This record gives C-alpha cells, structure tokens and sequence, in this order.
C-alpha cells in the first residue's frame, strides 16, 4: 500500500536519529561517488549516508563495522513542499533494518529540488 509513516504522529526516543536536507537544483554540478562515506547517524548506533547516483537521490542505513542489526530499526522519510509553509508534508518511502541482517537497508528515488526530504531512523 501506501506508504506509512509512524512518525511525527508519535514522538522519536533519544536512540533515534532525525535529519533534513535540501537537494540541489539539478543544473548545479556534482561530483558522483560509487562508495560515499557513511556517518553516524547520532545517537542510533547506525550509520548512514545520503548520496545521489546517475539523477537518484539515495539513503543507506546500515550497522557498523561489518555488524549485524541487534534490534529492529524503523527507516522513513517524509517530502514537504519548498515555499509552502502551512503545507502538511507526504510521508515518501520507508524502509526496514531487521534484527541480524547486515544492510544497508536502502531508499531511492528520482532527484527532485522541489521538496526538502526528513529522515528519521529509530528501533522499534
């Protein structure tokens, strides 16, 4: 179905990670990378990287250090409108890291400068 996204109708723990980013107008040169690096995602104990491939916009979220997943992890993003400030956002894509998978978990989709995008990772 559609997809669903638990938050921000419920609040996010102190293990959880949030953040938002812009992306650029499509004209404005990149400079593309088949393995760019991975940070933490603060608190969470993943890590994460947000990227663009030849344009896709992708997010990786993935254990470190070659670990395995300890827990269930709960991975939305959610798009809002640029210049439309009353506008209620559009929960986008989700996705899971399940207990013992080694990741990433991944999503993607076509690059677009029209929205600003807010990810947010936590366990369930």
């Amino acid at each position: 179905g559609p997809p669903y996204c638990v938050f921000p109708g419920r609040r996010t723990s102190s293990t959880s990670f949030t953040t938002s980013f812009s992306t650029e107008p499509l004209g404005y040169a990149r400079m593309l990378h088949r393995d760019p690096p991975y940070e933490r995602a603060g608190n969470s104990g993943l890590n994460h990287r947000i990227y663009e491939r030849s344009l896709r916009t992708v997010i990786d979220v993935a254990p470190p250090d070659g670990h395995q997943a300890i827990a269930n992890y709960e991975i939305e993003v959610r798009r809002i409108p640029v210049a439309t400030p009353n506008a209620a956002g559009d929960c986008f894509h989700t996705a899971r890291l399940s207990t013992g998978s080694r990741g990433p978990a991944t999503i993607s989709w076509d690059a677009d400068a029209s929205y600003t995008y807010y990810l947010t990772i936590s366990e369930d």
